[PDB]
């Protein structure tokens, strides 16, 4: 047959795009992601219904229900994930763990990102602040336009190793063959590329490929990190890592693996926007760069609480996650029948929350497409609706590393405006961009000018 739940919503009387038979909804995915939940926000209202393959979607808006489903109910009903591709032993990250084994592992590693175990770890990552400048003399030094993506990955890669791990290598070009090397192929997925859009179609495929030990985390890089850790808790005998010394021994590789899966290229792509947003906003860049000399005597290492207070540095964060919340949509399981608010919701129905599109609605914003941080300052910063501006999510499975990601972006900031300068030129194609795929993402790579201030 293959519409199953495609009369679901017309029967409950939730509005919305009509589903084929087997597809349902996912030919309006050429658009990718975020154009689809704009269009149908303006189109269907405040709240809408579409079905991926039979899988049933219901999008939400008014903030009064978000909360309901993204902090309230929340344990009670609406709280795992949806699932996708074939996870394998990924099972028990902490992103895919689902009700009670989620409920512990999150307690747990929670003490892991206490602000405390952050300020501890500074002092590592003020480390890949200079190895950041150092080799991007050499991209200035050579006076040729700058492939950001390709600096600021290396920054995360460096990062991601050390704060992980314990190892402290200088990926950032130079030696790249370690063991950046497997940390280089733990990619985002792109929920559009041909394998999962057969997946959501398919879902009857899923534990197949289980069997098959198909597995959607690049069995190479499992395998290898597995082993990683395995000649470390030993060695050691005689952090991320070492943080997190029931939790299960083979628990604590996924986690860590997470850890880099969602920390490595979410950093680096979100960093070069901002870097995009500071040019053509030199006018931006000059608040900051001057704000940040003002804290930092004429170049000083940015402290942990140096950099807490920079509060027009967190402005033009907020505003460039306002522009691109990387996660287009949060999205959460409904456990089963409920009614929240006066809309009542079935069932194995997938409850979803437009973030980027939110982060656009003219209705919370005002000239909502422009660049302008002066949102996020004291007089505009606390009118705007928590539940509207989501870059983390909102609610006990938000992003537990949250201030992590902030510190460490922010971190990285810092150091290089306070040496440099980043402007326009050949390919800096300004209109903007934007992927037609499923991840949120320039589509051309963004490539500046960096002119050194003084060196
Ligand atoms: C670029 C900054 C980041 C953004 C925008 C981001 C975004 C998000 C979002 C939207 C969620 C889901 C929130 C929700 O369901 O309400 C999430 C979950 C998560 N994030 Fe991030 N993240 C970022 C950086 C990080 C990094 C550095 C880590 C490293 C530990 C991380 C680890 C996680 C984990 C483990 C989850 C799932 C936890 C759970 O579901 O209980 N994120 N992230
Ligand atoms: C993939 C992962 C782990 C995640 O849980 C996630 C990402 C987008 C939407 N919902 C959940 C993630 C991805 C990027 C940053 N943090 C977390």
């Amino acid at each position: 047959y293959g519409t199953h739940s495609h009369g679901l919503f017309k029967k409950l009387g939730i509005p919305g795009p009509t589903p084929l038979p087997f597809l349902g909804n996912i030919l309006s995915y050429h658009k990718g992601f975020c154009m689809f939940d704009m269009e149908c926000h303006k189109k269907y209202g405040k709240v809408w219904g579409f079905y991926d393959g039979q899988q049933p979607v219901l999008a939400i808006t008014d903030p009064d229900m978000i909360k309901t489903v993204l902090v309230k109910e929340c344990y009670s009903v609406f709280t795992n994930r949806r699932p996708f591709g074939p996870v394998g032993f990924m099972k028990s990250a902490i992103s895919i763990a689902e009700d009670e084994e989620w409920k512990r592992l999150r307690s747990l590693l929670s003490p892991t990102f206490t602000s405390g175990k952050l300020k501890e770890m500074v002092p590592i990552i003020a480390q890949y602040g200079d190895v950041l400048v150092r080799n991007l003399r050499r991209e200035a030094e050579t006076g040729k336009p700058v492939t950001l993506k390709d600096v600021f990955g290396a920054y995360s890669m460096d990062v991601i190793t050390s704060t992980s791990f314990g190892v402290n290598i200088d990926s950032l070009n130079n030696p790249q063959d370690p063991f950046v090397e497997n940390t280089k192929k733990l990619l985002r997925f792109d929920f559009l590329d041909p394998f999962f859009l057969s997946i959501t179609v398919f879902p009857f495929l899923i534990p197949i490929l289980e069997v098959l030990n198909i597995c959607v985390f690049p069995r190479e890089v499992t395998n290898f990190l597995r082993k990683s850790v395995k000649r470390m808790k030993e060695s050691r005998l005689e952090d991320f890592l070492q943080l997190m010394i029931a939790l299960s021994d083979l628990e604590l590789v996924a986690q860590s693996i997470i850890f880099i899966f969602a920390g490595y290229e979410t950093t680096s792509s979100v960093l070069s926007f901002i870097m995009y947003e500071l040019a053509t906003h030199p006018d931006v860049q000059q608040k900051l760069q001057e704000e940040i000399d003002a804290v930092l005597p004429n170049k000083a290492p940015p402290t942990y609480d140096t950099v807490l207070q920079m509060e027009y540095l967190d402005m033009v964060v907020n505003e460039t996650l306002r522009l691109f919340p990387i996660a287009m949509r949060l999205e959460r399981v409904c456990k089963k029948d409920v009614e929240i608010n006066g809309m009542f919701i079935p069932k194995g129905v997938v409850v979803m929350i437009p973030s980027y599109a939110l982060h656009r609605d003219p209705k919370y914003w005002t000239e909502p497409e422009k660049f302008l941080p002066e949102r996020f300052s004291k007089k505009n910063k606390d009118n705007i609706d928590p539940y509207i501006y989501t870059p983390f999510g909102s609610g006990p499975r938000n992003c537990i590393g949250m201030r992590f990601a902030l510190m460490n972006m922010k971190l990285a900031l810092i150091r290089v405006l306070q040496n440099f300068s980043f402007k326009p030129c050949k390919e800096t194609q300004i209109p903007l961009k934007l992927s037609l795929g499923g991840l949120l993402q320039p589509e051309k790579p963004v490539v500046l000018k960096v002119e050194s201030r003084d060196g």
